[PDB]
């Protein structure tokens, strides 16, 4: 592949995904997304080799609920990622449109997430920030994980390992908590610990302090409460999520 | 214990450790450190219960290379930690004094660190930021771990679990990297990836880009290089550190 193989169209995501463009492969007329990475920025961050490792794994993955990397190429000053285009936009945008999701839509999205995340763990695929703005929607409305782009909260910089500074610390126990947050946000319209100030959000997370609105059913409450456990080892696993009665009863 | 049992003296650490004071138990004349925590700040951070869990474990620990918590008490607006006083100050201060440490001093400190960290892992003791300013020195010059006080680097706040926001992500693989950084800093006088800007330090960590000065011996180079591995699973374990020939040859 070369740059000349593509017609570059409108920018996508208002910069939330980096320099990404709607594109068309000139000979096949196939619609896709092209992400442009600047070598100078990759070099200044020291991530060139980490990028190569991640894209090598991704280019071999195929899963209906993970955004596909079809391939990649480079020139003198840029690296180009050939990505699947999700025509229905982000789950964030859908949530904005509907205010909140019904139990069917939610349980279906949670199943797709649990499947995508399980697959990522088994294939050793790093993902970075599970949130509605990073979840995309395919032609049939199927959810696709797309969270692959990239004193501190982990301590002092000079002493921190690569996995901390490269955002590679979302393991399966972390993801379990994220899935509870997402389940709640899908049904309610906001994440459970949301507050005006960062300080107050911190407090609510640490205390696991949240309330269900009246419309949230007993089955959904059970699932969410069993995921949002302060103790990581006590959180309901991805396999157990897929077997939960509320998920079984409501998933398409 | 009550506040009235103690004479409170000079503040310690220039605020780097919070509100900490040199103190004396009035009846026994025993010298110790008293740390004052304000309930209002604990409550605003949502950490009251996490504090209780951590101090319960600590109050039962005894190890020559871990700073001891003798006990604790509270009143209407404060929590008080009764801590061991380390009379020789921080390893940071010692490094400032000497510029760099010889192989004997370094290997001895690394052994004490590896012992302290091993014990922490086995007893499930959370520690937060391994660096010279957080390492203290006892009456005989023995090293004591004291790192127990507390968009992001881990992603978006609303979706992050308690273990990320509470600084509880330093597991044994993270600690292995930290131990390599410390070994280098002890021998050289600065950590290996130190640079004027945060961006450049990030780059050097991600690339694992560092150089040994000529005076660093083959055995020390081997130890450091086997700890500073980009891949976490490839780092030399704490048991293997204690068995390393350079450590055996030089540790007191
Ligand atoms: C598989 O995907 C990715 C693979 C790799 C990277 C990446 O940047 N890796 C990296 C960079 C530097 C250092 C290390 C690693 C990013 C993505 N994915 C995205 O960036 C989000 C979708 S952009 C496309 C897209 C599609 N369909 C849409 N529909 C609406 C908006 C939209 C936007
Ligand atoms: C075992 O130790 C600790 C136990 C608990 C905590 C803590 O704050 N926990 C916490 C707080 C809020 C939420 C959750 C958890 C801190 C320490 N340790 C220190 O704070 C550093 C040494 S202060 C004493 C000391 C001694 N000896 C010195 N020599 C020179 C200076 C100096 C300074």
């Amino acid at each position: 592949w070369t740059l000349e193989d593509f017609d570059i169209g409108r920018p996508l995501g208002k910069g939330k995904f980096g320099n990404v463009y709607l594109a068309r492969e000139r000979q096949s007329k196939f619609i896709l997304a092209l992400k442009v990475l600047f070598k100078t920025q990759l070099e200044k961050a020291g991530v060139e080799h980490q990028l190569r490792r991640e894209v090598e794994i991704q280019s071999h993955l195929r899963h209906p609920n993970i955004l596909r990397l079809y391939g990649y190429f480079h020139d003198a000053t840029r690296v180009y990622l050939i990505l699947e285009y999700a025509p229905l936009g982000t789950v964030y945008r859908e949530l904005q449109k509907l205010s909140r999701f019904d139990e069917q839509r939610t349980a279906t999205y949670i199943t797709e997430l649990a499947n995508a995340l399980s697959y990522c763990h088994s294939k050793r695929v790093i993902h970075r920030d599970i949130k509605p703005e990073n979840l995309l929607l395919g032609s049939n409305g199927e959810l696709k994980i797309a969270d692959f782009g990239w004193t501190t909260l982990c301590g002092t910089l000079d002493y921190l390992p690569p996995e901390m500074i490269e955002g590679r610390m979302h393991d399966e126990k972390v993801d379990l908590w994220s899935l509870g947050v997402l389940c709640y946000e899908f049904l309610v319209g906001m994440p459970p610990f949301e507050a005006h100030t960062y300080q107050e959000t911190y407090r609510r997370i640490s205390r696991v302090e949240f309330t269900f609105p009246d419309f949230v059913t007993e089955g959904a409450r059970d699932l969410i409460s069993r995921l949002l456990k302060h103790n990581a080892s006590q959180r309901l696993t991805l396999a157990e999520v897929l077997e939960h009665p509320w998920i079984k009863a409501n998933s398409s």
